[PDB]
């Protein structure tokens, strides 16, 4: 069976001539994915592997579009050809299943659909046989993080030959020697175990499902589907970025009117604890006090921020909070945090309190309090909550039905279901969720638009204490790996880079100041933190103006240029909403450890309109190690016929507001 992208450049051939059902993929008539197996093994049920033959194919197609409530673009185009391939094996130990393929111009998605059939009752998948067999893997280059490690998704990216990527998380991005970029991920991860990729014979990446502590991967009763497996394929690195395939493979919004989900910017009592000027627990330096929160709320109201995150407000942080998962209360504040007074003050100032639920990995202690916790927050006019699941890989703690503790992975079926329960329960209270230590993004924000962002990668916090901090190349890695999954709460915007001393050997953001500004356009998130202490913004009002101006919700987004681990340039047009007319464009660009010159056409600007570019760029002598603060701010009239030369310093950047005139 064969299905092709609408433009014909991606062609999938599905076969039954090999040991098992298999598929392969060509791009512009060159094989990029060789014969790759399909099927399942179960704990007790007979396997779905060899001797299945194709009995039927059903072709259809789609040419449609839909609108996001919020997002990196307002209108999403869905154009694909589709084939459903049915496989059957005669008895004994026979069966039937189908695989549905969708071929877009930017990539492929496929999933299994196992129908009701005799003998398929309570089953436990122990292995998914799905492969991604990369052609010419010996000359391919990959940029990846290891899977099943103690630090979960929070690793710096490795740059290696593809054959060296032994066991990796997705999105898993690489290029072949032709320059074709490919990224493997998944979409709509619901009631199933996350896929990790396990390189078997060279270049053959086999699905490796994250298991329960008991050892099985996925429990199902009767007929079941898998999540979509996705293979993005593009001629250029930015073709991976500009695809909507992940969103397009998710089910439409199930929450109805979600106008209560509000994109915006926030600050927080947060960074002070990470650089040790405050504590999460009680005492002389406690961050989360009534007085401190009112001070942050005053600052937010004056400078245009919608909410204040406060961590350490609830009892249980005293001592070593990493170990306190059993004792956190999610309803009882410390005596120096007056929720009633702050609820009053939030209404007075118009600044929201943003809630915080750290579990330190004990999801059962959280689950038993979760209804009371969201009831309190709903009663307190809290609309957004940051959650947290701090624990080593494989060390989620649950209490089972018999009162016995078990350890689970963050990305097994158990936790996949646990995260979605939290998001669905929050939605009943009109609360949106920002998940730290999450399951990776698989596009579910389409279906549940209150799941607004997540961490799931090394963000700014690792620049406070990472030892080492994030390297100069980190952003340019995230842009083509982690960010292909969806929005990230990176908490950009550190203005005081010197709290541990300058140079290359201290814990600090290893960037220039202008690069901190560029992050607001380079790294998409519907909520963006101004992460620094308020006094550090007051020291640099002119630079701070960019953070005050920049929106977080976009009518259109375009990655103009870039290369994985080297640089990226984004242009985005603001969405008309609240304060924003919808006429301004924004640009952000960052580089890695190298200073870089990038020529950019401004032909993304609206034709026939005049703009004033407000350019925030590295000063002439800027360099991140000992001169990160040199900064130039320039205003220049431009139109779509103009061009710009970006000059990025070492670990530098540029941020631009294109203000439409008239
Ligand atoms: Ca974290
Ligand atoms: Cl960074
Ligand atoms: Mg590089």
């Amino acid at each position: 069976a064969t299905v092709q992208s609408p433009d014909g450049n991606i062609k999938i051939i599905i076969s039954d001539e090999q040991s098992t059902p298999s598929y392969s993929i060509s791009f512009k008539n060159k094989t990029v994915i060789n014969n790759s197996a399909l099927g399942f093994e179960f704990k007790q049920h007979a396997p779905f592997s060899n001797s299945f033959k194709i009995t039927k194919v059903q072709q259809q197609s789609t040419n449609t579009q839909w609108q996001q409530p919020w997002g990196e673009r307002q209108t999403v185009v869905d154009q694909h050809n589709e084939v459903t391939v049915t496989f059957a094996k005669p008895q004994p130990q026979g069966g039937t299943y189908s695989v549905r393929f969708k071929a877009f111009d930017s990539g492929v998605g496929f999933r299994y659909e196992v129908p009701k059939q005799a003998g398929l009752n309570n089953i436990e998948i122990t292995k998914e046989l799905t492969e991604f067999a990369v052609n010419n893997s010996h000359t391919a280059t990959a940029w990846w993080i290891p899977a099943r490690g103690w630090n979960k998704y929070e690793y710096v990216y490795n740059t290696t030959p593809l054959n060296d990527a032994a066991l990796v998380h997705t999105p898993f991005t690489f290029k072949n020697q032709d320059g074709v970029h490919i990224s493997i991920h998944e979409a709509a991860l619901v009631d199933y175990a996350a896929m990790v990729l396990n390189q078997r014979r060279p270049g053959v990446f086999q699905a490796d499902l994250t298991p329960w502590s008991s050892g099985v991967a996925v429990k199902k009763q009767g007929a079941f589907n898998t999540p979509w497996r996705t293979i993005q394929i593009g001629e250029k690195a930015v073709d991976l970025v500009n695809s909507d395939i992940i969103l397009n493979l998710n089910e439409p919004n199930k929450l109805g009117d979600v106008s209560w989900v509000k994109p915006g910017k926030y600050i927080g009592i947060w960074w002070g604890m990470h650089i040790n000027t405050h504590t999460w627990g009680s005492g002389d330096k406690h961050g989360a006090t009534t007085k401190n929160t009112k001070y942050y709320m005053d600052f937010a109201a004056k400078y245009g921020f919608d909410g204040v995150l406060v961590e350490g407000w609830n009892t249980g942080w005293d001592g070593d909070w990493f170990f306190n998962g059993d004792v956190f209360s999610f309803t009882q504040p410390y005596d120096d945090f007056d929720i009633a007074a702050l609820t009053k003050y939030s209404k007075q100032t118009g600044v929201q309190l943003i809630g915080h639920h750290e579990t330190s990995g004990n999801v059962s202690n959280y689950r038993k309090q979760m209804a009371d916790a969201f009831a309190l927050y709903e009663k307190s006019n809290v609309s957004q909550v940051k959650t947290g699941y701090v624990a080593d890989g494989g060390n989620i703690k649950r209490i089972d039905k018999n009162g016995i503790a078990r350890h689970e992975w963050h990305d097994g079926q158990f936790m996949v279901n646990e995260y979605l329960h939290n998001v669905k329960l929050a939605a009943k209270h009109k609360i949106s969720i920002n998940t730290h230590e999450p399951i990776k993004d698989t596009g579910l924000r389409r279906t549940y638009p209150n799941w607004i962002t997540r961490e799931g990668a090394r963000g700014q916090e690792f620049n406070a204490w990472g030892t080492p901090p994030n390297p100069p190349e980190h952003i340019s890695m995230l842009a083509f790996t982690r960010m292909l999954a969806g929005p990230m709460d990176f908490t950009p915007g550190i203005f005081d880079l010197s709290f541990n001393g300058l140079g290359a050997n201290t814990n600090r953001p290893q960037t220039t100041l202008a690069k901190q500004l560029a992050l607001y356009v380079v790294l998409y998130s519907p909520i963006q933190m101004a992460a620094d202490l308020p006094k550090n913004y007051l020291a640099k009002p002119d630079a701070f103006q960019f953070i005050q101006d920049v929106p977080t919700d976009w009518q259109q987004s375009i990655a103009l240029d870039g290369a994985v681990g080297d640089f990226i340039v984004f242009a985005r047009k603001e969405r008309k909403r609240d304060k924003y007319t919808g006429n301004d464009w924004y640009l952000g660009a960052v580089t890695d450890e190298q200073a870089r010159t990038i020529e950019i056409s401004l032909d993304f600007l609206d034709n026939g309109k005049q703009f004033e570019a407000h350019i925030y760029k590295d000063g002439k002598n800027a360099e991140w190690k000992n001169n990160p603060y040199d900064l130039t701010i320039e205003k220049r009239l431009v139109t779509a016929s103009d061009k710009l030369t970006l000059k990025l310093a070492t670990s530098g950047g540029t941020a631009i507001r294109f203000k439409a005139l008239l």
